């Protein structure tokens, strides 16, 4: 069931016209309407799903609320950032084909995901790379958290490079993102019966393991586990992913004793102190507490000093 005729022109709900190209779920290259065919260097994609697909509705709502082009540029200029790794929303609508109803959404097109680059690099990323990636992820999490959402599923496969700049990383996939703070009121410490997702097992938060709705501390903890994975090739619990009980137990005990996480993950002494410090600060957060994002970035910046570097934006990939 091909939802589009290749090269057709579709009009979104604001009457913006787009042309549909080849497939890169169901995701087609896309560009502005013109007499030219959509090419392999197209700047957008169009995602299309049945109109009763829950995840695309959720993601679309996130993008409409938090990823308006002007909204992101405004933030970038005011916070004095080089860029912001939240993808831009370009439009959406309803498409009916073959007696079926579909929803589509136009968004930025990206280059490679980090997971492929990570594997091509024998499952290792330098300390330089990890610190530079993570500073930019903290800009992204600060942004989405300030617009009432948590991601709950940060990982290398959800991190894409700017197609035209290998130093800019973007966080994608908001189909199971969660609105933790609707209208400024924080969700209570409790399960959300509308939410079925626990994140990705190896990286997810102790909160999600405990069956409660994800909050901001959860996102920062997920990034902690990513940083260790990226630096070492491994997480302590990776041999028991099939049992969630085991994964949660190891996570809980290692939070209680961060020095033994450092000893386990970086054998023969020598753990990078900024990672331990980062974890210690995240440990301090209550469920509903606003993180001190700039302090977290500072910690990471001390790491860059230690290695003879600076925040020069170079991902080194
Ligand atoms: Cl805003
Ligand atoms: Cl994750
Ligand atoms: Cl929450
Ligand atoms: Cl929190
Ligand atoms: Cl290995």
């Amino acid at each position: 069931a091909e939802q589009f005729a290749v090269g057709e022109i579709i009009t979104d709900m604001a009457a913006a016209a787009w042309k549909v190209g080849l497939p890169i779920g169901c995701i087609y290259l896309a560009d502005m309407n013109s007499s030219e065919s959509v090419g392999s260097d197209a700047p957008c994609v169009v995602k299309v799903e049945p109109s009763d697909n829950g995840p695309l509705f959720t993601e679309l709502k996130f993008y409409q609320r938090a990823a308006k082009p002007e909204q992101i540029q405004k933030w970038i200029r005011t916070r004095k950032l080089k860029y912001l790794g939240v993808p831009k929303y370009w439009g959406s609508g309803l498409h009916d084909k073959n007696g079926k109803s579909y929803r589509f959404m136009i968004m930025d097109r990206f280059g490679s995901d980090l997971q492929k680059i990570y594997e091509a690099n024998a499952k290792r990323f330098s300390r330089k790379t990890v610190l530079q990636l993570s500073l930019r992820i903290l800009d992204i999490l600060e942004y989405i958290h300030e617009h009432e959402y948590v991601h709950g599923d940060i990982k290398a496969s959800n991190l894409l490079l700017n197609y035209k700049n290998p130093d800019q990383v973007y966080l994608v996939d908001y189909g199971l993102a969660y609105r933790y703070c609707p209208e400024g009121v924080h969700k209570a410490y409790a399960a959300d019966p509308k939410r079925c997702h626990d994140g990705t097992i190896e990286f997810t938060s102790i909160d999600a393991h405990n069956g409660v709705a994800p909050s901001r501390r959860g996102d920062l903890e997920i990034l902690g586990y990513c940083m260790i994975q990226w630096l070492t090739g491994h997480l302590p619990w990776e041999d028991n992913l099939k049992d969630p009980k085991y994964v949660r137990d190891s996570k809980i005990r290692y939070r209680e004793n961060i020095a033994s996480l450092m000893d386990k993950c970086f054998p023969a002494a020598n753990a990078p102190g900024e990672i331990a410090k980062y974890m210690e600060t995240v440990k301090l957060l209550d469920y509903t507490e606003k993180p001190l994002y700039e302090n977290l970035r500072d910690i990471l910046l001390q790491g860059l000093k230690a290695i003879g570097s600076k925040d020069d934006g170079k991902l080194d990939l």
